[PDB]
């Protein structure tokens, strides 16, 4: 059928180099579907040479699926007629750069990126941001892109989801496929919160199963929110691999659909849970139909807003360092 | 259904890093069939460190096949009743590294590899050899594994092959996905000889369709033959993804089947096409029932037995090389 074309950004990094050949394998659309992918690095050759690379190791794996692959140096031609965006790339917080250096050099990768979505991507494409820091990314793109619906801005929660999916098939001893209603709220930081209150093995409550809330807060939390850096400590490298699955989970979900299940995505706040409007925000939700939809009356406790508190107000605060970059 | 033990060999690099996460996704031997990795690094800290590490991720897909998985130091316990065993770990030729001392220091870690898989492993385990030099890694381990049967011990042709599949489609503007009947004789080196005398698309003859054989000779047999070379000129790294889909595609072509396509296996000669017994060697084949049927019947003009024999000449440089650790 009709092939999707994909547009993916920092094509020639780690997070895409997993993620890319999934992608052609029909990992994430489907089987049935073939994929266009249009690749995007920055303009430098020895970028753009990697690329090349990238796509020669693409091109021999023989993917059935694959019906096109470009590489690009502009998002005004990497995104063009694109059904699909993966934003990958972003500016790494270098050496001597402090928080706000990091948020104007990426605020200024988004709009750029943003603006030229909005012009020449699809009338409903269906954007998601890895690159961090993905909420605000997600964030700055939405608001450059006026003429789309900002729904379609979403930010990768996926990777602290299934993190925190595996901590708990590791402290339940049950599989991990089995694990229902498990979600994360806020920022993809480690001010992230896994709320495992709701969650359910068999029908089973997980949380009542542990029986144990220093577990919680103690362990299950602090593992999940600094589980990239643990990463880091073991490997020596950030998480490529993973990260670029929760990508391939993100999208499948949202255009395949959950069946019932829920999961988390970084969405624009439409002012549930008090979040306010236009914050990109980890919300448990259900896909369906090619669109999501907010979990409604989760009872949120005193921990709860607590930690709801803590990772909305850190979105507040990059939120308040990109205004100046969206005028 | 009953999960097989798949061992896997240098987890911790980078072919695995691409491998690994596919192989617990389905890649490899279906969808309905749940797999438990047994992964071995070098005993070192460092490489069992990052050994681990790549175990955090492969969890942090929540991956419902993965039905267990875990590191070892030791083939011996990796090898532990394996059904299959993806040997991608080999010494890489150092700095003052002669061709004598990459095949001396492979030999002695097939060897005992070997003698590992032939003790604990599946009485018909299926093994098949990345760490290169490939067929002769896979002799090696034959050779050192005289309780197994030889036909399990195969070596990979397949990213040659893919990569000719690739060169094909790409000159005939034909979908890769349509070249029938194209193989690879040999050894996995540049010495390598993909032949597409026989390949078809839609019935026609690809060989016709170029109607030149200066390409043949000149363009695609060297690109083929270079290619790796060319991903390292491009990327400045090896081909690890590429590699690790091939892997995928032997092994799932090979327990799965071909359905009459055929496909390049190095395995040992049987003493077709001229080929000498027990050496592993790039033939065409078709798989069924789990089992491979070389291609016989083919003819083999002047300027292949050419190129035949310098392919079987390098592997028998290689065989008389590796004798005095086969004591
Ligand atoms: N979302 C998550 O859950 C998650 C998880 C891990 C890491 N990350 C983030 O993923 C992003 C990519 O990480 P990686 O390890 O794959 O990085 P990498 O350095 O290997 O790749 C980033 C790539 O993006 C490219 N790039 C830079 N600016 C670009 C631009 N303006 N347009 C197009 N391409 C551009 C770079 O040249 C680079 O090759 C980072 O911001 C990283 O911190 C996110
Ligand atoms: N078969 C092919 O078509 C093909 C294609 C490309 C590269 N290669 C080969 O693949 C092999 C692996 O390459 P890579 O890029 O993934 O390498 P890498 O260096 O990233 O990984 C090799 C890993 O194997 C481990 N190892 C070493 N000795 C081992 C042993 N004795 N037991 C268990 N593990 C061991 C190492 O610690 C290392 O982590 C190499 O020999 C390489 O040249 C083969
Ligand atoms: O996912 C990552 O690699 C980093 C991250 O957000 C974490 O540990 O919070
Ligand atoms: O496959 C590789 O990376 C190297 C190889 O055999 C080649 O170019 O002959």
């Amino acid at each position: 059928k009709t092939p999707m074309r994909v547009a993916v950004t920092g094509a020639a990094g780690q997070i895409c180099y997993s993620l890319l050949f999934r992608i052609a394998n029909g990992d994430m659309l489907g089987k049935d579907q073939p994929v266009i992918l249009q690749l995007l690095e920055i303009p430098n050759e020895k970028a753009q040479k990697a690329l090349q690379g990238v796509m020669m190791e693409i091109d021999d794996c023989a993917f059935p699926l694959l019906a096109g692959m470009t590489a690009h140096a502009d998002p005004m031609t990497a995104f063009k007629d694109a059904d699909v965006a993966l934003l990958v790339g972003a500016r790494p917080r270098g050496p001597g750069m402090e928080r706000k250096d990091l948020l104007e050099a990426n605020a200024q990768i988004f709009t750029v990126q943003g603006k030229a979505i909005d012009a020449v991507a699809s009338r409903n494409i269906k954007v998601l941001v890895v690159g961090n820091p993905a909420n605000t990314n997600a964030y700055i793109a939405m608001k450059s892109a006026p003429s789309l619906p900002a729904k379609n801005f979403t930010a990768m929660l996926r990777l602290d989801h299934n993190r925190a999916l595996s901590q708990i098939a590791a402290k339940t001893g049950k599989p991990v496929s089995s694990i229902e209603k498990l979600f994360v709220w806020g920022n993809h930081s480690p001010t992230m919160y896994a709320d495992y209150r709701y969650a359910q093995i068999d029908g089973a409550s997980v949380k009542d199963m542990i029986n144990d809330d220093a577990w919680n807060r103690d362990t299950f939390l602090p593992t999940v929110g600094k589980r990239g850096a643990a990463i880091i400590d073991a490997r020596g490298v950030s998480s490529a691999a993973s990260a670029a699955n929760a990508a391939i989970d993100h999208i499948h979900d949202w255009v395949l659909g959950t069946a019932g299940k829920w999961t988390t995505m970084g969405i624009p706040s439409d002012g549930s849970y008090g979040i306010p409007e236009g914050v990109i925000f980890g919300f448990p939700v259900t896909t369906e139909n090619g669109e999501y939809k907010i979990v409604q009356g989760l009872s949120i406790d005193a921990f709860s807003q607590e930690r709801i508190n803590v990772t909305l107000n850190e979105l507040l605060e990059e939120q308040n360092g990109v205004q100046h970059l969206l005028g």
